[PDB]
């Protein structure tokens, strides 16, 4: 309607035509964030870096990715909390996945021991721990490590591995409960913070 | 279908086609970040500034990468989480790689001791306990530092050297073994946290 009231009155189009062309250029770098968006999406199907199935880490957001669009991926968190992600961070950010070439992946359990014990003692008790599990990967051997001389405790990692992404929780626990029989069973120690006072009056 | 429907009714691409422009640039911002990769990757790839084999950190990611391409490189990181990475941040931004002319890495080995010990006695110790090593570098010679006054403890660096950056942890391993028992045989005191209480009543 105030294209027509203008164009009836004044009939100007070629002499605001140009006016037309920069606020439209001026306005319409609006649509950078949106045709980015769209373009990363049609670049990420092609692609396919990710695929429905695997687990996705983004911007501290870890979950599942369920549906993938044009516009937004969804990504259904630990908690079914579902993500909303724009393909512009899936293709121009970096980010994690977990299941791309050989779906496995090594966790470490990490525990203090105390100064005054047996460091053969606890590298055999840890290895028998892991090795007794019925689960963990055998192709790479799963190793105990001296990392840290700690303020308090000596720090020991157990680096071992597992094959399926889904279960890597039930495995942890599994672990922790052995270690921690084993430990009672052959007496190790495994101290608590260690402080020395000097008292006087 | 809607060019053409515009066309056979009002046949005014000659009086658009300037907003087309305007649109067009106004739009097709949307594929710098696309065509700064490619850019970044066909120069990453000439110049091979990191090859495939090598360790790579860049924003807190430290791994081997695996396969490199013309739009993003796929870094497998120490638990096999296949970091994709635009190749803008390989070329525009800094990043580190281990493994450049030298494929050799030092290393620090940390430890205090108590406020009434021997200097002399931790330095040889520790100095008996870095050379004995099968694997540590000779060429430059491992030191022993003391480096800090601590609050509670007096802290040493043992800065020595490994040529071969795969087993970088079980020569700590194996250091941290080896001077644990050194210290208990030679009877060098590790302290834990001091401090001093004044009480009353």
């Amino acid at each position: 309607g105030a294209m027509t009231v203008f164009g009836s009155l004044g009939v100007s189009w070629d002499k605001l035509q140009w006016l037309a062309a920069a606020l439209s250029v001026g306005l319409s770098f609006g649509l950078q964030e949106i045709f980015g968006n769209f373009v990363s999406g049609l670049i990420i199907l092609f692609e396919r870096p990710v695929r429905i199935g695997d687990t996705v880490t983004i911007g501290s957001f870890s979950g599942t990715v369920s549906k993938i669009r044009i516009r937004a991926t969804t990504i259904t968190d630990f908690d079914r909390k579902e993500v909303i992600i724009p393909n512009k961070a899936f293709v121009t950010e970096r980010l994690i996945n977990w299941s791309l070439t050989d779906t496995t992946t090594r966790l470490v359990i990490r525990l203090g021991v105390a100064y005054g014990s047996d460091l053969e003692k606890v590298r055999k008790v840890l290895l028998k721990a892991a090795t007794e599990h019925p689960r963990v990967m055998h192709e790479p051997m799963p190793e105990v490590f001296f990392t840290a001389f700690g303020a308090s405790t000596l720090d020991h990692e157990l680096r071992l591995y597992v094959r399926e992404l889904r279960d890597r929780s039930r495995t942890v626990d599994e672990l922790n409960r052995t270690i921690d029989q084993l430990c009672r069973e052959n007496d190790i120690n495994i101290a608590f913070n260690q402080l020395e006072v000097h008292l006087h009056n």
